[PDB]
């Protein structure tokens, strides 16, 4: 389609632009005011804050500079910024400020109030086909706008997908996103959600999103996903394996699209033949998806999360607040120059 194709060179012509200048150093810490951890890992967290002069609330991911180093995570992190603030499309998080200090990397976001697709999920237990379809939708057209710029996202996971307040995704978490030309190696991502060649360390490419897109539907419609056990070894034997069992509530089309998503050989992966996403648009699992009335956010969303203002917490669970520590002395300065 014309329309599309006029779209996707637009998009890759605006993102280079902002690639290959990226912005820097745009705000800093005291001119937020600290409200509440939202979540936590092992070098970083995300709080809520208030910029005190126009009282807009923001998510601040914090990466500490010295355990992003231990960690091995000094080229995600870059990646992941650069990406940030060059990308723009309705489902993936703006990111508004970035700055760093002595001790720090901060990536000021928007606030999505309404919490992480997995809490909705768990505590529904799991989404009707509609639900599932809505979002999956969402992601489909996110993973062609992104891997028409030669991006891989390899983080999708319930977690890292949040509800605004229409209703609809916005993907956050660019940690482990590259733009990659063809293949690249590193092992990362969530065990549930890797596709069999990360699992077997080959060059992979841009089919692991849409196995993970499928591990995502799967995992939607059922409740839990399709590969799970207690050690990441024998979720790694069955993700090889070539074996999925379905409920037997799943539709008869979402469980041909899902084999052909979850499909273990690459090359006859579906988002990855010659027809790239349009085999996926066209599968009768989307038959009743109107793609451009969700682009366009026409479509009245499954849910709306319940929340109070732009600064309601409720969506989001709680964790000890810890400081937010700035040294007196510059730690990895040169590490982290391009930041
Ligand atoms: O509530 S989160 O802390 N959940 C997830 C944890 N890391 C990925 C997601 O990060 C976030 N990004 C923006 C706002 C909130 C969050
Ligand atoms: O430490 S992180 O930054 N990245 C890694 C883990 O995920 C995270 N989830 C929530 C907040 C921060 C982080
Ligand atoms: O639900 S939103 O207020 N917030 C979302 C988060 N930023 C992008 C989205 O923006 C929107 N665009 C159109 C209608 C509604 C919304
Ligand atoms: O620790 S790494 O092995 N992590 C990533 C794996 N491939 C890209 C990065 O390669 C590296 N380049 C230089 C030093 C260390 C590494
Ligand atoms: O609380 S809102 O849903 N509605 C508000 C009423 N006037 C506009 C405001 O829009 C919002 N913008 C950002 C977050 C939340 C909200």
């Amino acid at each position: 389609q014309e329309s599309v194709k006029e779209f996707l060179a637009k998009a890759k012509e605006e993102f280079l632009k902002k690639w290959e200048s990226p912005s820097q150093n745009t705000a800093q810490l005291d001119h937020f005011d600290r409200i509440k951890t939202l979540g936590t890992g092992s070098f970083g967290r995300v709080m809520l804050v208030k910029h005190k002069e126009t009282g807009n609330h923001y998510a601040m991911k914090i990466l500490d500079k010295q355990k992003v180093v231990k960690l091995k995570q000094i080229e995600h992190t870059l990646n992941e910024k650069r990406i940030l603030q060059a990308v723009n499309f309705p489902f993936l998080v703006k990111l508004e400020f970035s700055f760093k200090d002595n001790s720090n990397l901060y990536m000021v976001m928007e606030y999505v109030p309404g919490g992480e697709m997995f809490s909705h999920l768990r505590r529904i237990g799991r989404f009707s086909e509609p639900h599932a379809r809505f979002y999956a939708a969402q992601i489909v057209l996110t993973f062609e706008y992104l891997h028409s710029l030669d991006l891989i996202y390899r983080d999708l996971k319930p977690e890292n997908l949040l509800i605004d307040q229409q209703g609809y995704i916005q993907v956050t978490d660019f940690g482990f996103a590259k733009r990659v030309k063809g293949r690249t190696w590193t092992l990362c991502g969530t065990p549930e959600y890797l596709a069999p060649e990360i699992i077997l360390s080959k060059g992979y490419n841009k089919a692991v999103d849409w196995w993970a897109l499928g591990v995502l539907i799967y995992e939607m419609a059922a409740g839990y996903p399709p590969f799970f056990a207690d050690q990441p070894i024998q979720i790694y034997e069955k993700i090889v394996s070539g074996k999925v069992r379905f409920p037997s509530h799943f539709s008869s089309d979402l469980k041909d699209l899902l084999r052909n998503l979850l499909q273990v050989d690459l090359t006859k992966r579906f988002g990855n033949l010659k027809n790239g996403v349009n085999d996926i648009k066209n599968h009768k699992w989307f038959a009743t998806t109107d793609w451009i009335a969700i682009y366009q956010r026409k479509v009245e969303a499954p849910f709306i999360p319940k929340f109070k203002g732009p600064g309601d917490t409720s969506n989001f669970d709680d964790y000890e607040e810890e400081e937010i520590r700035v040294s007196i002395n510059e730690k990895c300065g040169k590490e982290f120059t391009e930041f």
